[PDB]
């Protein structure tokens, strides 16, 4: 919206750099029995069949 | 299954360890009046006839 001036602007940019910043943090942290799902491309084996 | 961490392979693989210790000890061990019946492939002939 152009009605927002420059001070807007950077109040609106701190915030949504935040929000990048705690994707990249949620991303990184998870993690199951010590493997990281979202850290990597891969291919996980759930051996199903006896 | 993938599911369970490398730790996990390493008290896995000492419990199969110490099952195949195990089968071995009793194949060894085992012996009817001085003789070792698994020790050796080989044959016993019972006499049966007068």
């Amino acid at each position: 919206t152009g009605t927002n001036s420059d001070s807007d602007l950077d109040s609106i940019q701190d915030e949504i750099k935040s929000r990048l910043d705690e994707i990249d943090r949620v991303s990184g942290q998870t993690q199951f029995n010590g493997v990281n799902v979202l850290a990597k491309d891969g291919s996980m084996k759930i051996q199903v069949g006896a």
